[PDB]
């Protein structure tokens, strides 16, 4: 878990990637 944020990149930052993800 926590590929979405930097995957995703614009689509990854958010509440979720802040806390689960390194990036944003």
């Amino acid at each position: 878990v926590x590929e979405r944020c930097c995957k995703n990149g614009k689509r990854g930052c958010g509440r979720w990637c802040r806390d689960h993800s390194r990036c944003c």
